[PDB]
């Protein structure tokens, strides 16, 4: 105790969440199929782009849900989070472009945007009890994934990169210093904090942050029912199946990131249950939503289970690694999700001969 990875260290702050050089090499030389071609991001002059300015002062974000933790969405929510969504989108896009092209211009463009946010002490001042707490985990991790691919890049302002790295480290330490509630301590939100702590711990060579991140994956494995369902996600009523899938996203990224540091989280299990059990459940429940009735009576919102949904990004990473079948036939168009490092089609998908 208190968990099996409590002595783990960051070996290589530049290792990112994929083998950057190997993948770029593959993208520039390999035998690409139609879907990988479709995933190639389009080059543009990012030096002339206007990027979102950070909120000055207090980060104030309305609750997502009108009431409780499900049902109709709050009308005031989306107009406010849009700024953050633009920030994430741009960040992930520039990260993906750097991987694909190796052009330092994309790295410099990312750093200038992040420097601007860092200067303003963004993602630091907020009520931990508000929606803002969640927004921080999503945006900070998104920026960190993109930055992680360019930690080895020599043609940038190294002082700027450092300044930006330090900033994200402060963000993550502050954000993860709050235990959360009865649910948020231990549900998908916990796992999102885990991915944030893991990737930021890597790039800032912060072993303590890294370990805390790995710990969240461990916590999750002990919260899987025998059918493979996550305990806390099965209480979300009509969003139950949605949140079961949603949990897969950061858990996968923690695993992928840790694998670059020589740790095999996928192999970790608790009572013979592992992340594979959870995958099987998602696939099985999408086919047969009577599986969910055991937990929730409302018909399930299945908006996430459509080709092209960001929500499926975790499948690209897992399938590349384990070679399982696309049972649902969702892996047709490319997938892009800033919050899990952009396009996992671009970064992980291997055409099968
Ligand atoms: O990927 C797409 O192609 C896509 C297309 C759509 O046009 C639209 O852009 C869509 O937006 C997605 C996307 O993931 C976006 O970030 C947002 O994600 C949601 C999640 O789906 C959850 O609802 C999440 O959960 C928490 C909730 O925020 C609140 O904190 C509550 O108390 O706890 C929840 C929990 O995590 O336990 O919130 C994010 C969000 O960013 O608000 O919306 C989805 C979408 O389907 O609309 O993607």
């Amino acid at each position: 105790g208190s968990h099996p990875f409590d002595q783990a260290v960051v070996k290589d702050p530049t290792a990112s969440y994929v083998d950057v050089k190997a993948r770029r090499t593959f993208l520039q030389s390999g035998q690409l199929d139609d879907r990988l071609k479709a995933a190639l991001p389009k080059e543009y002059d990012c030096t002339t782009e206007a990027t979102p300015n950070p909120q000055q002062g207090e980060m104030v974000i309305p609750r997502r849900y009108l009431s409780g933790n499900h049902g109709p969405v709050n009308p005031d929510y989306e107009p406010v989070v849009t700024l953050y969504r633009d920030f994430e989108k741009i960040s992930a896009t520039l990260g993906n472009l750097y991987v694909a092209t190796g052009k330092p211009v994309y790295a410099t463009c990312l750093l200038n945007m992040l420097d601007k946010w860092a200067k303003a002490d963004a993602l630091l001042n907020y009520d931990p009890k508000s929606q803002s707490w969640y927004q921080v985990e999503w945006s900070a991790a998104t920026a960190a994934f993109a930055l992680s691919t360019m930690m080895a890049e020599p043609n940038v302002d190294t002082a700027q990169r450092e300044r930006v790295v330090k900033w994200l480290n402060r963000v993550a330490r502050h954000q993860t210093s709050f235990p959360g509630g009865d649910t948020s301590c231990c549900n998908n939100a916990s796992y999102w904090r885990g991915q944030e702590a893991t990737i930021i711990g890597v790039i800032s060579k912060d072993d303590e942050l890294f370990r805390w991140g790995l710990g969240r994956y461990v916590q999750a494995m002990g919260l899987i029912n025998e059918d493979g369902s996550f305990v806390h996600e099965m209480t979300r009523h009509e969003q139950s199946l949605h949140y079961q899938n949603y949990a897969m996203l950061p858990l996968t990224m923690i695993a992928e990131t840790a694998s670059r540091q020589g740790i095999d989280l996928y192999a970790y299990k608790e009572n013979g249950r592992d992340i594979h059990s959870a995958r099987k459940f998602v696939f099985a429940a999408v086919k047969n939503p009577d599986l969910i009735k055991k937990y929730a009576s409302e018909p399930q919102d299945t908006r996430a289970f459509k080709p092209g949904r960001g929500d499926l990004n975790w499948i690209e990473y897992q399938r590349a690694r384990f070679g399982f079948a696309d049972e649902l036939g969702f892996m047709t168009v490319p997938i892009f999700d800033p919050r899990t490092g952009g396009s996992a089609t671009l970064l992980a998908y291997k055409p099968q001969g």
